């Protein structure tokens, strides 16, 4: 288990040194999106929550194909705004319900230390 807490203020610095292998050790879901919403990373933990096979969704558009239930002003709206503005740090509850049992979750989104990469952290509530 990779000892990193959900909601840590310096999470993006800590996660900068993790490979996909290390990323699977987190106690929470972690997805890495590019500026266009394509999945660059998607760890085992999130997969436990959504049922998705991590290595299968990589390279696919999240908002378009993986998780259409996040295609809303309440989720997709903030991401694109964050991307545009060049910064993002927001926390809010949500419910994933596409092709799965409705699961109330907490979502944390924040720009990565990298230029055009963005994190989506997910935990059960
Ligand atoms: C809403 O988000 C529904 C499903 C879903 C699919 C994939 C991932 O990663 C999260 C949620």
């Amino acid at each position: 288990m990779e000892h990193v807490a959900f909601g840590s203020e310096d999470i993006e610095n800590t996660l900068a040194k993790m490979d996909d292998g290390q990323l699977d050790g987190l106690a929470f879901g972690a997805i890495q999106l590019d500026g266009d919403g394509n999945i660059l990373q998607y760890n085992a933990a999130e997969g436990d929550i959504t049922g998705r096979d991590p290595k299968q969704v990589i390279g696919k558009n999240f908002f378009k194909d993986v998780a259409p239930c996040t295609d809303s002003p309440e989720f997709y709206g903030k991401f694109k705004e964050g991307v545009a503005s060049g910064n993002l740090n927001t926390m809010f509850e949500y419910t994933f319900d596409y092709q799965m049992t409705p699961t109330k979750v907490k979502v944390h989104m924040k720009k990565a230390l990298s230029g055009d990469s963005y994190w989506v952290f997910v935990k059960r509530v």
